[PDB]
């Protein structure tokens, strides 16, 4: 029925029927989003430069933030650890059992946050969290543990961590909104309300989410060199090692040895807010100038899924504001900032049909647009453009760590919405990567950089750091700054 | 991101907190939802029978309408080939090159029916799809061909036909309500308006989709047994003998000989309408009851996924009654037949908490009705109690085929949104064929009977029905009966 199963074949995509005036138009959209080999070539290089001012002690506009993860796994971990997940709708409390032979078995309860959770008080979210903690425990370890259960905390907001066990708020994100805790260590908060509850469990380690995707890949996959998130919010994490990383000199015990590993995470949003190099369009600028915060968040802005769909809008605007496109039609749902999202160019990019009927049916449902089939093989291009621009800008920053680290293969984990969902994406990531290194190669899976799923970092993830730092902690081994 | 891309492991599904009085009512819905080995064995033996009926000159429940393809196809067929497929809200048009090596290229649009076509005049009909059709060939062919394009014409209506290249429509459903087409053969009709555009194409094939889904999977694979689709609807299709066909005697000529395949579009949806074998509960009795067509379509109604919610929602709904569940609810959105679609067994299957919050979020944002965690692992057995039965259910369809014809391994191709996105469908089906056959094979890849996802039937197969019909067209074999 339908279509049958199986993922139809690429349209043809013939241009023949287009007339000449639009066809102008279509090529300067190539003039505008093409990204060469080449200009992706120099991005990396400035990228690179980023990565390394970031570590150095003046710092630069990439965080490049130590995780304290000092070590590898090794995928002969065992034992039980567990993780918990503070997003902004809710908790997640998994117990992770590791197999030793690169395998491990999960149990996970998830519990929604009450509505006011986010803006109370910072007692108030504490002690809901060690009564989800409680409950869990209690019901998978009815009698006890001999031990107590080490834990993995991700909290993914803006944190400094002088060390692992610890994490001091820097500023809330993702609608929460609570008094008394920025500026302060969340980790005694937490433990205070576990303690007060008689629980059996040490939070031994705090965590962003995609430190965790880096760990619990690499436990799972000895080839993984980076955790990579391609979302909504865009991040990657891969190890440095301990000589290259300037701003802890004079830090660092003599324990976490020059050669010693290093996972950082990179927060890398932010490369470029410089716009020095960046192919930012009018379009780009326009996103930015009307974003919450203008001249922040570049890379991201640039490569994030969430603003896709907006930047088809404005350069659809732009046409119909030129008198190429839509000439009798109302376009007033086009002046709507965010009204095409990312599933616009997906959908748009999934049509099957030479005719772009799926592309029809969109435009007239939801935007009350009637449009020509020439229009629509300008809407589609567009579509792939924009689809492909934000691939190969993603992959600058695989090939930029790659390059640092001297990394000639590497399985790059990826997860996050984009790479998981977006039509063609891992297509789009493999030629731009092939593009960068010019490979001679003939199938995506011998590239030697190459992107894979991901393992779960915010669950797995926490808890395979959980279990190497307690590792650590027991036998008196440094996971943070002297003194700390 | 969330749990990770990897699909998480099946929760651990404790019961131990599930009170006595909740545990013996799930043992009841055990015991009527369960469909054992033997019973499928059974069922299977007694749907063998119907089969023969059906192609015996007394009939029975089971249309079994020869398709009138009699060969196979070899993978060795090259040519251009056109489909048609109209459905009630589309029609899509399809050109498929044949590359000799069990390969295909295509090429497809898809046009909307306007509204008003739906109560249009018998030449509007045909004169739009002539319209469209030669809108595409004059597209794909702006130089014309040196041999009019055989097409293939998948008619989703009840018709029936004498030889391939005719469909006399019986009824129109799906709210179409032209006059002057009823009774009549639709094929001409298509030609006539055709010729009138002078479009090089003729029509060469009628057909029903899975007689469509057998043929094109038949042509990349060369296992396949039977086509099936396994959605909101339910058919197979597969192929018999001549002499296996007794309401054929008499009315063959003699290069339709007794030796000679002929492909079946079994209609088995009505398979046990008489209410002998299928296990039927009092839920599938109310079910039936209230339904369009109280007495019809039994099979259909105990495996497709249309109903599968419904099923959920009335043995809640009696739960409740009887005083076990939801006890301080308000419970009236429960008391809209159909109120739980397809996506609420789906959804509660993929729930991958042990404290179950999808299903907890789904009753209180969809249902208004508040959940005890012990409840939900109540509504999850008894999710997995219904998916399970109909997968069960369904593959004693295959079971009768294969064992009909004594296919001791089989592909067998399938489509329909139940197969393609159900929760473990394909895994509860493999189950279901180990079981009915007790091998001993540890991997469902090494099922000797299993199923694999099918070719687009409704294009592609048209398309290749089309090549196989053209063939004997061309060379004077016979397509139907004698004269017609």
């Amino acid at each position: 029925v339908r279509l049958g199963p199986k993922k139809p074949p690429a349209r043809k995509g013939s241009m023949a029927d287009v007339p000449a005036n639009l066809m102008e138009q279509i090529h300067g959209l190539e003039t505008l989003f093409t990204v060469s080999s080449e200009k992706m070539r120099s991005i990396v290089k400035h990228f690179i430069s980023e990565l390394d001012k970031g570590l150095s002690k003046k710092g630069g506009n990439i965080p490049m933030i130590p995780g304290w993860v000092v070590e590898y796994p090794t995928g002969k971990e065992t034992g039980d650890f567990l993780a918990l997940d503070l997003g902004g709708t809710n908790l997640r409390v998994v117990l992770v059992k590791l197999g030793g032979n690169h395998d491990f078995d999960t149990t996970q309860n998830k519990y929604r946050l009450p509505d006011h959770l986010r803006t109370g008080t910072s007692e108030q979210l504490w002690s809901f969290i060690a009564k989800c903690l409680k409950e869990f425990v209690d019901e998978w370890y009815p009698d006890g543990v001999s031990e107590p259960l080490p834990l993995g905390f991700t909290f993914s907001y803006p944190a400094s961590q002088k060390k692992i066990n610890s994490g001091v708020l820097q500023r809330w994100t993702k609608g929460f909104d609570i008094e008394g805790v920025e500026g302060h260590d969340v980790v005694p908060m937490l433990q205070e309300q576990i303690e007060k509850l008689n629980i059996p469990i040490n939070v031994v380690a705090l965590i962003n989410d995609t430190t965790g995707t880096l760990v619990a890949s690499l436990y799972t996959d000895p080839q993984t060199k980076m955790g990579i998130i391609i979302g909504t919010g865009v991040n990657g994490a891969y190890y440095d090692v301990v000589s290259g990383i300037e701003k802890l000199e004079g830090l660092l015990p003599e324990d976490i040895g020059p050669d010693s590993p290093m996972a950082i995470n990179c927060e890398y949003g932010s490369f470029d807010n410089e716009h020095l190099v960046l192919p930012r369009t009018k379009y780009d600028v326009i996103i930015d100038e009307e974003s919450p915060r203008p001249g922040q968040q570049a890379f991201e802005k640039m490569t994030s899924g969430y603003y896709l769909g907006e930047i088809m809008r404005l350069v659809l605007l732009d046409l119909y504001d030129s008198g190429f496109i839509f000439k009798d039609q109302d376009i007033s749902k086009l002046k709507e900032a965010y009204v095409m999202d990312t599933s616009y160019p997906s959908k748009i990019e999934d049509d099957p049909f030479e005719n772009l009927e799926d592309t029809d049916d969109l435009f007239k449902t939801n935007l009350n647009i009637e449009t020509t089939v020439v229009e629509r093989k300008l809407i589609r291009k567009l579509a792939e453009l924009v689809g492909t621009r934000a691939a190969r800008l993603t992959v600058c920053g695989v090939s930029a760590i790659c390059d640092k680290r001297g990394y000639k293969t590497a399985h790059i984990a990826a997860d996050g919405s984009v790479f998981n969902r977006y039509p063609g994406y891992k297509e789009k990531a493999a030629q731009a990567l092939k593009d960068i290194y010019n490979w001679d190669v003939e199938k995506m899976e011998d590239h030697p950089i190459q992107l894979v799923a991901a393992e779960d970092g915010s669950g797995v993830g926490a808890a395979i750091i959980a279990c190497l730092t307690q590792k650590r902690l027991a036998a008196g081994k440094s996971v943070g700054i002297k003194g700390e």
